[PDB]
């Protein structure tokens, strides 16, 4: 049941129907729509769009246009008024290591992915945005609010373009806007091996039949591999530092050097690739190139699924886990395993476990060197702090020894995201992640604060006095009133993510019921979703299914003590064990008799 839609950009394949090995694109994962989930395709809608014209343009693109008969706030003003905070002092999540916060990155990575539009790069449409704030077809700046401290050093705006969307790229189509996704729906560990054909080859060695991954040439870690550099020329992190003019990495995506922390996190990926296909290679010598690339990925791709919903979702979703993610039963191909519009709003939850700082330890976890803690703002598409000063050895110890950041009411994002922010085709690192979040809702066209709360069958508030109520919080609910004038307009972002925690979660009802439904989707909806009979042997699943980050943690790297649950808080050296003390990833099942 695939066809209409719009036969779109997307780039014509032929199915195997035979191969145990997942397709680079995704398509032909469900035999029956055979690009359900395929990347480069539109996000999936679970409620009509909400455009101003009700076909395209954004909720306050045009002012004099109300939403409901109020104006919508501008998000600069909702994110200093309700957002921002000054004392960064006991605002810690004294149950989550710094890793929580940064494996969400890594799936919501892997899930979703709405570039922006393009069609400029000589063009002076990137720079009358820039300059002037003229808005205009793909340019929907973020103006400042009166009395803003950015409007007397920044200018009077900050440049904002409108993401793409699914049939063509520049003008329109008739009929009500969707944007794209550039990636594959399925957790395929796509973060790591690309999501096209073409780059899906660059990124590996063909040069040997070990089926490897190309690593950097130019340096290395200890014998350890390092991502390869890229080739394109305007690099935004040459440009932080023009002195040591450190390309970024190239990696299967492209956010992958946003942030020091999230580079570390997809080397110790590419690493495990090579290592599962030399070890691989031992075991089988007459299996070949392509055979060893296959299978040593499919490895991978199962192990990021069970990280993610053994140790990473309950802890998330908490006590609600079991209500929507119930105990797998079976492929089921009549589920929609595409990621919904709404998740990539609701999944940024995670912004706000952002910590102002990073840090470095040595061997005994200590403080590694005189500068070891930097503040989280100059670490953004910064590689030459990797390549030339330590390794990722002091920055994975880091992500185990200290927290994430909770979610407080009086306390949101952190000022390091929500005032400097660095963007890769600009240059000022004064940005702030909570207005383009914010202006990205209705970019998308997102409903309302209470259409979601009804769709997930919640009470929905139309009062002050009830609003206060399901926030069980006064001053929260009265800013929030001032600005939005009805509960009906608070954007999902900032309306969803100020709800109280639920019981041993990390998130709110609203939240919980959107994040839970789409991760039941990419599971109960995945041909080879690990626990699904046939994909692997029996015997094969009982062999992953005591994988552990820490394991990870201790073949990739040279350190030798690590936590046995690397998601809570640990402190040491009580907390942490032996390597020599770790279960491994016995690959004994995965030989061939011929005979
Ligand atoms: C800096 C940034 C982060 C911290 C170092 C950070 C972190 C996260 C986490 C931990 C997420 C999930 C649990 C998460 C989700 C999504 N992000 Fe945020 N992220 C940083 C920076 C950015 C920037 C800049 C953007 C672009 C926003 C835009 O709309 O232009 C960004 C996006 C997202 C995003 C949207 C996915 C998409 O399809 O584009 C998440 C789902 N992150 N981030
Ligand atoms: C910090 O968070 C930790 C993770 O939630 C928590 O430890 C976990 O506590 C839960 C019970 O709340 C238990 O989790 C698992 O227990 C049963 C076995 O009896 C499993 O079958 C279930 O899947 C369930 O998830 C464990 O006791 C423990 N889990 C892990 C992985 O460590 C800590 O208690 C929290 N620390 C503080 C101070 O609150
Ligand atoms: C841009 O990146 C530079 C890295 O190439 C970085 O400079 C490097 O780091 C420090 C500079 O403070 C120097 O390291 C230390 O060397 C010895 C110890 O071995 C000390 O005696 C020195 O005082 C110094 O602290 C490196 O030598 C230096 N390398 C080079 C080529 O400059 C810059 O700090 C970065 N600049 C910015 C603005 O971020
Ligand atoms: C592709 O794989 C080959 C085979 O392992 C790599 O060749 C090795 O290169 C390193 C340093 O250049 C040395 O250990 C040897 O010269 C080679 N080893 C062997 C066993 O041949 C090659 O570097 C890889 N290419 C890329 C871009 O990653
Ligand atoms: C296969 O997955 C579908 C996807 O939802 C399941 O659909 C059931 O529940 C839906 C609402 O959540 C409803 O649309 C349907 O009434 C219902 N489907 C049927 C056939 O009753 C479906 O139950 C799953 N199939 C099995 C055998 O579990
Ligand atoms: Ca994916």
């Amino acid at each position: 049941s695939w066809e209409v839609g719009c036969g779109a950009p997307v780039p014509l394949v032929k199915c195997d129907e035979n191969s145990p090995y997942r397709t680079i694109t995704g398509d032909c994962n469900n035999r029956r729509s055979p690009a359900l989930g395929a990347a480069n395709r539109a996000l999936a809608r679970w409620l009509p769009a909400e455009y101003e014209d009700g076909l395209a343009l954004p909720f306050g693109w045009t002012q004099r246009k109300t939403r409901n008969g109020f104006r919508v706030p501008l998000a600069r003003e909702v994110s200093n008024k309700i957002v921002g905070y000054l004392d960064e002092e006991g605002v810690l999540d004294q149950n989550r290591s710094l890793l929580f916060m940064q494996w969400g990155q890594i799936v919501d990575h892997d899930l979703d992915f709405a570039p922006e539009t393009e069609l400029g790069s000589n063009e002076h449409s990137k720079t009358q945005c820039e300059e002037y704030c003229i808005q205009g077809d793909n340019c929907f700046p973020i103006m400042f609010p009166k009395n803003d401290p950015k409007l007397k050093t920044q200018g009077k705006c900050m440049p904002f373009f409108r993401a793409g969307f699914v049939c063509p790229t520049p003008p329109y189509q008739s009929l009500a806007r969707e944007q794209i996704n550039a990636v594959t729906s399925f957790l395929d560990a796509s973060l790591v091996y690309g999501s096209e054909p073409s780059l899906a080859s660059r990124l590996r060695n063909l040069s040997s039949p070990l089926g490897l991954m190309a690593v950097n040439q130019e340096a290395w870690d200890h014998g350890l591999a390092y991502l390869p550099f890229n080739n394109k020329k305007p690099s935004p992190c040459e440009f932080i530092n023009t002195t040591a003019r450190v390309p970024c990495f190239l990696a299967g995506d492209f956010r992958a050097s946003e942030q020091i922390l999230l580079a570390t996190a997809h080397t110790l990926l590419l690493r495990e690739h090579n290592r599962l296909a030399r070890e691989l290679k031992k075991l089988n010598p007459h299996w070949n190139g392509e055979k060893l690339y296959q299978e040593a990925r499919k490895i991978l791709g199962a192990f990021i699924q069970i990280i993610t919903f053994r140790d990473y979702l309950p802890i998330v979703l908490g006590s609600e886990m079991q209500k929507w993610i119930p105990p797998y039963q079976g492929y089921n191909n009549s589920v929609d395993p595409r990621i919904s519009n709404v998740f990539t709003f609701a999944f940024r939850f995670g912004h706000m476990e952002v910590p102002s700082t990073v840090s470095r330890l040595d061997e005994n976890y200590q403080p590694w060197g005189p500068e070891a803690e930097l503040p989280l703002h100059t670490l953004f598409f910064n590689t030459w702090r990797i390549i030339k000063d330590g390794g990722i050895d002091p920055l994975v110890r880091g992500l185990l020894a200290k927290k994430s950041k909770l979610m407080n009411q009086d306390k949101m994002v952190t000022s390091e995201l929500r005032n400097k922010l660095f963007q890769p085709t600009h240059k000022i690192h004064g940005f702030d992640l909570a207005a383009i979040n914010l202006q990205r809702c209705r970019d998308h066209g997102m409903p309302g604060y209470n259409s979601w709360r009804g769709f997930c069958g919640l009470s929905q508030p139309k009062t002050l006095k009830g609003l206060q109520t399901v926030l069980k919080n006064k001053i929260l609910a009265k800013k929030l009133m001032d600005l939005y004038k009805t509960p009906d307009n608070i954007d999902i972002w900032i309306g969803g993510n100020a709800e109280p925690m639920v019981e041993r979660g990390r998130v709110g009802p609203l939240l919980a019921c959107l994040l839970g439904r789409q991760f039941q989707q990419i599971r109960d909806g995945d041909r080879f979703w690990w626990e699904n009979p046939g994909v692997f042997t029996e015997k094969q699943r009982d062999s992953l299914q005591k994988v552990s980050f820490s394991r990870l943690i201790c073949d990739n790297t040279h350190i030798t003590k690590v936590p046995l649950h690397a998601f809570q808080a640990n402190n040491y050296p009580h907390d942490f064990v032996d390597c020599s003390t770790v279960d491994k990833l016995d690959l004994s099942p995965w030989a061939s008799r011929e005979n």
